[PDB]
Order: C-alpha cells, then structure tokens, then sequence
C-alpha cells in the first residue's frame, strides 16, 4: 500500500509520510489521522466521527483533541499552516484531505 | 497494559506515554522502542536485534537509524539526556531500559 496526494507519500505498513520525498516526523496519532484523511480523500469528516475511528470506540476524551492534532498535523505537513492545501476545514462542519490527481 | 517504571508511564492500548503525568510526544517508532525496551527490562539487546523486532523483520534499514531513535527518545523522555536513568547503553552491546 502507498497513497499519493500531491506531494505527500503515505506508507501505512511502515507508519511513514513524506514531504516531497522528506520523512514527516508524526506522533502515532498523528499519523493515524493523516492516514484515515488519506484513504478518504474529499470526505468531511466531524470532530466527533475522527475521535472514534481515528482514536477508538472506548475513546470519550474532549473533541478539542481532535483540533489539536489537526494543528499539529498542519504545522508538520503544510507549507503555509494558514493556508493549507492538503488539511481543509470545512467550517461549522469538520475536517478532510483535499483529493488530487 | 499499563508499565510503571520510575516517573513514567507506558499505556500500550493507548499508545500514550506520560512523563511525571504529562503526555509526551513520540513519533511511532520511538513508542514502538520505548514499549519494547520497557516490556523487556535488564535485557540488552543490540541494534540488529532491535531493527527486526521494532521495525520489523522485513526491514533491512540502517543499524544507524536505531541509534538516532534512541538519542530522540532520550531528548524526549530524559530529564538530562547525558545522563540517562531509563535508556542506558551498554558499552560495545546495545541498549536497554533499567529495571526498577
């Protein structure tokens, strides 16, 4: 398995992403969100949805986590965090992975 | 799950780490390391060992890259990294975690 998303590689049986052919480092969670976004290109996904598939169905803990890690997400993978191209809001309702080519 | 070693906290389930009650954040690969060192305790083990148990045994990287998860976990869970009291080398060997 590999995914391609402009320029991010997503390697899921060896937990890696790469930039432009860079690793990301990513913390597990990290990459497990980036990872569900991936495989779900162009799909709005709730903070509340992301916490019990990203995180876990016993999982109960702030929704607030989920923004957390989006940000990470973004300060790691973005070239430009306030103008992201690969983690989008779509606002009052969640998050999603621009689809590309 | 759940390994209490001095100030620190593993939760495998969780895939969290907590240092004095703080999360603190790892990468996959040095939890991976961390849980392994940490669910095999006094027992050294060299770099080769380590990459075909925590990177896999379809993995055939760099020894090197061992080493360098081993300085980050350090920076990342050592109050002062030169002079660690959880990830320890052994000389010529490997590393370990110390048993508590």
């Amino acid at each position: 398995p590999e995914i391609i998303i402009g320029d991010l590689q997503i390697l899921p049986d060896a937990f890696v992403a790469k930039k432009r052919g860079t690793e990301v480092e990513l913390t597990h969670r990290e990459f497990e969100l980036l990872h569900h976004l991936a495989t779900h290109t162009g799909q709005v996904m709730t903070r509340e949805h992301l916490l019990e598939t990203v995180w876990g169905y016993d999982y109960f803990g702030d929704v607030r986590t989920v923004d957390v890690t989006v940000r990470r997400l973004r300060e790691k993978i973005e070239d430009t965090p306030s103008r992201p191209e690969y983690i989008l809001t779509r606002r009052g309702v969640g998050y999603y992975m621009k689809s590309y080519d």
